[PDB]
């Protein structure tokens, strides 16, 4: 079955620029700006569109070594990015896939809001609790804040 978790978080970076950096150049940015969260991003197959597969590796001592994701949809107009975690780490005999959706919306102060849906697809039993899903949220926030800091300091990047 499916467990759905939704959250929102704010950014001080305008939506289009954040989308260009965090989404469209994340493979480069994350290992650069948050190497103690993501050690590397490997493009396995594809050009970035639907079906593209990447391997996201984590630093030594993290609970999981890597995951592979597959890009599901990229909406450059509405700043939407959907992808699925389809192998590695927690994926196996209890968890079949994690389907995620990110949407970035502009706020009038010149910042943005990220609207996130995480859907865990399990094989029958058992359960995915909010407390454990906190690790997803924490990692996501760490990556966002690292990218934000870079974009604040490098004003010529991703305009
Ligand atoms: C933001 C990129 C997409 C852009 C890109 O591939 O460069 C996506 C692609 C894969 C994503 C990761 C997949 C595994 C994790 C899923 C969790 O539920 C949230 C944290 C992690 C660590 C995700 C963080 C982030 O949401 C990533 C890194
Ligand atoms: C808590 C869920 C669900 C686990 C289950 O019940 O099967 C699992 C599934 C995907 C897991 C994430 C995969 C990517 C990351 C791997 C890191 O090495 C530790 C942080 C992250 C962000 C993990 C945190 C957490 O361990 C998650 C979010």
């Amino acid at each position: 079955g499916v467990f759905n978790y939704e959250t929102e978080t704010t950014s001080v970076i305008p939506a289009a620029r954040l989308f260009k950096a965090f989404i469209l150049d994340g493979d480069n940015l994350f290992p650069k700006v948050a190497p103690q969260a993501i050690s590397s991003v490997e493009n396995i197959e594809g050009n970035g569109g639907p079906g593209t597969i990447k391997k996201i590796s984590f630093p030594e001592g993290f609970p999981f070594k890597y995951v592979k994701d597959r890009v599901d949809e990229v909406d450059h107009t509405n700043f939407k990015y959907n992808y699925s975690v389809i192998e590695g780490g927690p994926i196996g005999d209890t968890l079949e896939k994690i389907s995620n959706e990110i949407k970035i919306v502009a706020t009038p102060d010149g910042g943005s809001i990220l609207k996130i849906s995480n859907k865990y697809h399990t094989k029958g039993d058992h359960e995915v609790k909010a407390e454990q899903v906190k690790a997803s949220k924490e990692m996501g926030e760490t990556l966002l804040r690292a990218v934000e800091s870079y974009l604040l300091a490098h004003s010529d990047a991703y305009n």
